[PDB]
Order: C-alpha cells, then sequence, then structure tokens
C-alpha cells in the first residue's frame, strides 16, 4: 500500500535522526569504554551480574536493521549501557566515572532529540 510506504519513509527518517543521535552520544565516550560488548572471555561471570548487556556496536546493529520504532526504545538501550556499568563497576573506577560523564553529556543531546522527534512527527 501507499500507507505502508509512507510509514516506511517515517521509520527511515527516524533511523536517519537516531543515527545522528547515536554518533553524538558515542562522541561523548572518547575512551571507547562503551564501544563494544563486555567480553565474556575476559569477564566470564558478567551475565551472573548483568542480565541485559548493551553497548554502542549492538545499538548500531539494531539501528541499521531499523529495529528502533520510536526514541523511547533507543533511550532504553542507551540507559542500559550506563546503568549496567554503574552496577558492575564500583564508584571509584574509571568505568563508573565514564558512565556518569556519558549520562550527563548525553542528556543534552537526548533533550533536543525528543523535541525534534515530536516536532517533525
Amino acid at each position: 500500500s501507499m500507507e505502508q510506504v509512507a510509514m516506511e519513509l517515517r521509520l527511515t527518517e527516524l533511523t536517519r535522526l537516531l543515527r545522528s543521535v547515536l554518533d553524538q552520544l558515542q562522541d561523548k565516550d572518547p575512551a571507547r569504554i562503551f564501544a563494544q560488548p563486555v567480553s565474556l572471555k575476559e569477564v566470564p561471570d558478567y551475565l551472573d551480574h548483568i542480565k541485559h548487556p548493551m553497548d554502542f556496536a549492538t545499538m548500531r546493529k539494531r539501528l541499521e536493521a531499523q529495529g528502533y520504532k520510536n526514541l523511547h526504545e533507543f533511550e532504553e538501550d542507551f540507559d542500559l549501557i550506563i546503568d549496567n556499568c554503574m552496577k558492575y563497576n564500583a564508584r571509584d573506577t574509571v568505568f563508573y566515572r565514564a558512565a556518569v560523564r556519558l549520562r550527563d553529556q548525553g542528556g543534552v543531546v537526548l533533550r533536543q532529540a525528543r523535541r525534534e522527534v515530536d516536532s517533525i512527527g
């Protein structure tokens, strides 16, 4: 149908906007602490601690399969990155601190993205 196509154009445009959002969030992690999945070879107990692992490469795979229906789903995955790290790692670690800084800096990007998504529909 013509509608399914119009719908698909919106999803594609959402994907376009979320790709830019993702790039902006990932720039706030210059150390690349959140770039890839926590290695189960190097942290073999990780899944005993963290039930839903997340990282920027995993989010990008979903993004490029147009797997995010709305900004809320995307934010859920970003929040998992931060929250998993803040649980697994202690307060006095470079990892915990990196998560706090990502959360704080990402807030600004996500604030405007929500306005853009509502605004452009």
